[PDB]
């Protein structure tokens, strides 16, 4: 255990309104997250070098992060039916997330709802960023096996050599939660679920016939189990299903509805 | 929220307790614990402050009524503002990880400690508590060598830690009874002859893969403990719940039988309070 934790730190008096959130409070001009409580330190030089639109900003740390004000994805599959339209909106916003960091050699390592944060306008950011590797030319892959079990791509439950497409697998399983609710085998026990994506590899949706043909082969394109054939961010982002995204204006009657659903 | 309130003050001692302890030190962050001193008696205390409301009648109750000497035992409760305040044992020796992280413990020493548990383990089972939490971190040791049992205190979230001590049946999400506080004690036991518990340099999922599958992983150097101590763990780390030893049939276990007395533990106290001095 060392201090070159306390190196990183800026160094009561620069924030104001302090007011208790989840199980983390809320502050004063910009309204800001802060989280008070070594997978701490890569979290934050990784958030520092990483600024994107479609990425939670880490403000400062004595952890101050910005602050959005409409809740997570979780809430919104949860509690409501998203249209095509509307998880097309969501898709592109990760991806222009994903495609970032990839060109910045990161891999994220734990794309799920959770980790998808709204904004009132219908702001879509990407956080947490404990789980991430920084790769390089001189090790271009990970084995390591980190993440949520329901969201692992196949090569990471298995402990082979993978990259930033793991995050693309994760993307897909997110989409089914915007389909189905839920990441498949969540009523399974976490373990039993990393057995069942490493056995069965492409998940079976539950009516595939619901989904417009485009929106099936997106799924296709993020679920593919031989990883040169599963897409990259890059690539994803020229799909024809995100072509039918609506404003993310679209999504603010979502987030209206997960928190009348969530009074309790 | 009313009829919680009325009942806590029937329960709770009168006095001010600002004025009956002294020297209070912050030790964990449901509530905050301080260590203290009964300014009358010299007596060293655990403070639980704190602002499932039902459920802290009954376990104030449960704690005051049933007592034990291998247990933090409840001393006193007081209404502090909109705080409630559970003063209970404690003791000036450290906890047992100090101890097996700096010193080499002999099983005649592992076997007093597994010996003063497996009477706290048989107390908290015939009383209907599972511990959960059973590891070196919440055994206190004291200046006399005596050993307590301590505590103070979701498949979608993240989890902050290797959850070592936890037995297949609780990594699988299965219905679990009291002997998941055996197999713990197995892990804290493999703690103490090794100085660490098992998957330290493992990752907290292949952890709970490697947990769930082999159950307990195998030991470093096998030829270092005696047949009689390996007996002891097998009969604690047996995957099958029926087949591993309940706390009672445990206590009857040859192993403990070279128990050294608890006085055996004070150099090794002693030791570890010098290692982590400065
Ligand atoms: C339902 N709820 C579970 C936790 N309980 C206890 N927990 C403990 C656990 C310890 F390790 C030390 C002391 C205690 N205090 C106790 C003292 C006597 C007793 F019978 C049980 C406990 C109280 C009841």
């Amino acid at each position: 255990i060392l201090e070159k934790l306390r190196s990183i730190v800026s160094v009561k008096k620069k924030y104001t309104r302090f007011e208790k959130i989840g199980q983390v409070y809320t502050a004063m001009g910009q309204e800001v997250a802060i989280k008070q409580m070594e997978l701490i330190i890569n979290e934050i030089l990784v958030m520092r070098e990483n600024k994107n639109p479609n990425i939670v900003n880490y403000l400062d740390s004595y952890v101050v992060m910005e602050y959005l004000a409409g809740g997570s994805l979780t809430d919104v599959v949860t509690e409501t039916c998203m249209d095509e339209g509307q998880i097309a909106a969501v898709c592109r916003e990760c991806l222009q997330a994903l495609e970032f960091l990839h060109s910045n050699q990161v891999i994220h390592r734990d794309i799920k709802s959770d980790n998808i944060l709204l904004g009132m306008d219908g702001s879509v950011k990407l956080t947490d960023f404990g789980f991430c590797a920084q790769i390089t030319p001189e090790q271009s892959k990970r084995s390591t096996m980190v993440g949520t079990p329901y969201w692992m791509a196949p090569e990471v439950v298995t402990r082979k050599a993978y990259g930033p497409k793991v995050d693309i697998w994760s993307l897909g399983i997110m989409a089914i939660e915007m389909i189905e609710g839920e990441p498949p085998y969540l009523n399974e026990n976490p373990l039993r679920a990393l057995y069942l994506i490493a056995t069965n590899g492409t998940p079976e949706l539950q009516n595939p016939e619901k989904l417009s043909a485009i929106f099936r082969d997106f799924l296709n394109r993020c679920l593919e189990m031989d990883v040169e054939k599963r897409g990259s961010a890059k690539e994803l982002l020229q799909h024809q299903f995100l072509k039918i995204a609506k404003p993310l204006s679209s999504l603010t009657p979502l987030i209206a509805a997960a928190k009348e659903a969530t009074k309790n």
